[PDB]
C-alpha cells in the first residue's frame, strides 16, 4: 500500500553520516545526523519515524540494516514491514542520487547560517518538504495519506 | 488558523528534560528528549517541527523561551508567529497536565523494554498518536491539515 511506503537512504558529509527517510509517493522527507550508521541509530530513527507518520513498510537502504536485529526488533515493536531496497525499478536509484545531491546543495547554501551540521540538515529538511514543484512535498504526503484514511 | 496552531509543553522525569510540542486541534505529539530546556534546544526541536509539520503559531511553554532570541530566530527562520502560552482559556492547562500523565504513564509501561529514555519517550510518542479515541491522533492531524489545504 503506497501511502504507507518510506524508504532509508544514508549519505556522508563533513566526514558525518546524514540518514533520510523518504516518502517514496510525496517526495516528503525526514533526516538525522548521526556520528555513524549503525543499527542502533537506524532503530532509534525508524522508531521516531513511525510513532510520527503511518509508516507501513520501509525499504532498507543496505543489507548491514536489513540483517541487523536491533532494526528487525524496532520494525517489529512499530509494525513495519521491513523489506530490501533493491531498485528493481532501476530508475529509482537515481532519484534518491540526485535528491542526496540536492539536500547537499542546499545544505551548503544555509553554512552562513548554521554553526553545526545538524542545524544545516533540519535546514534542508524544511526547504525540501516546502519546495513547490503546483504542491510541495508536505502537501502531497498529507494528501495521499487524508485520501488512504477516508 | 487551528490547523498550524501549536504548544510547547516541558515536562520533567528522571532528572532530564522532555519537551514536547502538542498539535492542539489533533492531540498529536512530537517529542525528545533534552538535558536542559535551553534557547538553542527550543530552537533546533521548533525547526525540525517546522520542517515536518506546517506550523503556523506556537504557544510557547514559558516566558524564557517566549524572550529568548536564539527562539524567536527559529521562529523567523521557520516562519513561526511566536505566542505566549497563557491559558486564557483555564481549562487547556487541565488538559496539558493531564497528558504529562499519561505520557509519564506509558513511559513506566516500558521501561522493561528500552534501556534509555529517549526510546521510551520514543515508545510514548507512538502510543500517544495512534492510540484510538474513533480515530487516533495521528488520523485527526492529517485530516485536519489535509481539509485546511483543500
Ligand atoms: N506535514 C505537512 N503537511 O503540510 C506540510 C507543508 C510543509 C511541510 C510539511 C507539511
Ligand atoms: N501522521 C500520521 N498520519 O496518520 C497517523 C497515524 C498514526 C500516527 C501518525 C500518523
Amino acid at each position: 500500500s503506497s501511502p504507507g511506503i518510506w524508504q532509508l537512504d544514508c549519505t556522508h558529509l563533513e566526514g558525518k553520516v546524514i540518514l533520510v527517510a523518504v516518502h517514496v509517493a510525496s517526495g516528503y522527507i525526514e533526516a538525522e545526523v548521526i556520528p555513524a550508521e549503525t543499527g542502533q541509530e537506524t532503530a532509534y530513527f525508524l522508531l521516531k519515524l513511525a510513532g510520527r507518520w503511518p509508516v507501513k513498510t520501509v525499504h532498507t537502504d543496505n543489507g548491514s540494516n536489513f540483517t541487523s536485529t536491533t532494526v528487525k526488533a524496532a520494525c517489529w515493536w512499530a509494525g513495519i514491514k521491513q523489506e530490501d531496497g533493491i531498485p528493481y525499478n532501476p530508475q529509482s536509484q537515481g532519484v534518491i542520487e540526485s535528491m542526496n545531491k540536492e539536500l547537499k546543495k542546499i545544505i551548503g547554501q544555509v553554512r552562513d547560517q548554521a554553526e553545526h551540521l545538524k542545524t544545516a540538515v533540519q535546514m534542508a529538511v524544511f526547504i525540501h518538504n516546502h519546495k513547490r514543484k503546483g504542491y510541495s512535498a508536505g502537501e502531497r504526503i498529507v494528501d495521499i495519506i487524508a485520501t488512504d484514511i477516508q
